[PDB]
């Protein structure tokens, strides 16, 4: 395999199939990723987050940094040996995560400063976990933001953009085995949107994500956003949502041409009780579910919807037992990974705006 | 198969090694059985139990009979269909964590009043969940006990274990698909020992339990109590040393005329950071296996030694990880079956003397 090569095997509107190539692994796209903090998916061994028909997942790097440390985790031999995934990783900057949840922060054009993560040092953490698709390190403007500070920051991410790509060039054999996608922002703004695409894509990047639309919009909104700011970013590489979302966002970023996906909310809501269904989701430790037989999802292909009932995993979430979080944190990963199977296999067979249709009526039913 | 059948196959000294033939399996002993409470054995699915090595599951009726309740798990299709275990599974008589988790208990002759458990009821109980091999409900005299109250409680529980074997006869689908066992009492006195011995082989049982041994006696008493106490059982019976315990309190055991086993100690001192291992237990969240890559035993055949370092697990459980609880618990459980197996080999080929000597010096070392 190529360090990287994207191929679009099949459109419909503004929507796209194909896989990216790595060294480490074929992804099917559009992808879901699902969510690795602290090396671990919550709950599932690496084997059965393949099981569920996982490509790729996604490494938080600003935990990590932390402990084991990323010198440490290098030293072991890097992520993947150290917990078992030998598939493509992509790893976040810590740029977030950084910014909610460390102590006494301190900004500046060099970096940021926390209880200094620059670009310069995130791609070198990347480097060090041994990361397939490296993020550049960019600046998260909150929303709302003012045209002025979305500018700003904006601006600042752009200049982090063309150091962080600096810096994954500079080692060879990062450059040679990993990729590096750059992130647009500008907030909700369109004219900041297209200076961030037209400086991300004079850099150039392997893919592009569209940074910054998960912290706090409405999907009426991120969808408006979505509209103007996909067809800004270059055709023939990876479109990359970050953050995003439930079942419905997936589907309707889709159809406005992302590519990839990841949250946390298939493992987190799943450790809460939340089961992800056809017909939409349901919080198991309801009452109404604690003689019921059938499995969680009537159609879902998964392990446990062939095994446990809802009664079962009821019983288990309620009385806080490891197993209830494995369990449903497997199915909803499995609901997720099948949903992007039946988006790509639409796509495929230019019916995947009837899907969307179909997959709205039933679920919000 | 069977009912109920055990044949011994071998013996050394007072060791044996054979089989248990139930309708839902064969149970080679001397056998560990993983502990489940709550319907779960903890942080493990169930083909992963049987993936260790588990013949048969212990389950406590105590969290049962008050969440979900008997009577659902019942109506749900009992509790081999509702936890999906399909092998035997040995439950308690609920007795024992009714004095030690409820509140304003009341004892009487008819039974525990707490925040009615009575023979009667408890085998009810054990019956509605379905239970393979029910346990006589008895009381789990404290240690130390004066020898007049510990004769006194004895009695008591012989009445129980005639009431026990009556109500568990007069129900026809649990007499014909179930084995009922009896539990010595008469704390560490070997005249009240025998007084139980013979009260219980008067009633008669399927198996006979050596109750009340593992509530505060250190291991050179338990084992002198050992001595006198398991040559009054019937011979040709299976004899079941109820929560026992470490690994070298097995071999003892079994050195001194047991069958079988059960204990939380490796579920719930995996999820606490503690692995064992052939030199003996270590504390995994210690950190001079921060960096140590190999395996948590050397020559453990579990998957978790097969795939993940010390380190690893390491950071897990001081994070706080699911995933560590997970594999924590799978090796401790797999080490449990790996130890009952090298017993069972040593007595088949004469060779259990030696084995435990060779255990011991090693685990100690
Ligand atoms: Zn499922
Ligand atoms: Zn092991």
């Amino acid at each position: 395999r190529p360090r990287f090569s994207f191929s679009i095997a099949a459109r419909e509107g503004k929507a796209r199939t194909g896989t990216i190539e790595m060294k480490r692994g074929v992804i099917r796209t559009p992808a879901f990723m699902p969510v690795g903090t602290a090396a671990t998916v919550k709950a599932l061994k690496p084997e059965t987050v393949r099981a569920t028909g996982a490509d790729i997942i996604l490494g938080n790097t600003y935990h990590l940094m932390l402990r084991p440390g990323a010198e440490r985790i290098a030293k072991l031999g890097g992520l993947h040996s150290f917990m078992g995934w030998d598939r493509p990783i992509l790893t976040d900057s810590g740029g977030y995560q950084v910014m909610s949840l460390s102590s006494l922060t301190k900004q500046s054009e060099e970096g940021v400063t926390f209880k200094m993560l620059s670009p310069e040092r995130s791609i070198e953490i990347q480097h060090l976990l041994g990361s397939d698709i490296v993020m550049a390190f960019d600046e998260c403007t909150p929303y709302p933001a003012t045209p002025s500070r979305a500018a700003s920051s904006m601006e600042r991410s752009m200049r982090w953009a063309k150091r962080s790509r600096d810096a994954f060039d500079s080692r060879k054999e990062q450059a040679e085995n990993a990729a590096l996608f750059g992130i647009q922002q500008g907030s909700v703004f369109e004219n900041l949107r297209q200076q961030s695409a037209d400086a991300l894509a004079e850099i150039g990047f392997d893919g592009y994500a569209v940074g910054g639309l998960a912290v706090g919009q409405g999907q009426d909104e991120m969808f408006r956003v979505l509209d103007f700011s996909v067809p800004m970013l270059p055709d023939d590489k990876p479109h990359y949502l970050m953050g995003v979302g439930k079942p419905d966002d997936i589907v309707g970023a889709v159809e406005r041409g992302i590519d990839m996906f990841d949250c946390v909310l298939p493992t987190r809501s799943g450790r809460n009780g939340q089961a992800f269904t056809w017909d939409g989701p349901i919080n198991i430790r309801n009452a109404r579910f604690s003689e019921d037989l059938k499995p969680l999802d009537s159609e879902c292909h998964c392990a446990v919807c062939q095994k446990w009932s809802r009664a079962y995993i009821h019983h288990l979430i309620r009385a806080g037992e490891i197993l209830g979080a494995m369990l449903m944190t497997e199915h909803n990963i499995a609901f997720y990974q099948q949903l992007m199977q039946k988006i790509r296999d639409s796509i495929s067979e230019g019916r995947f705006s009837q899907f969307a249709q179909d997959f709205r009526a039933r679920y919000f039913a």
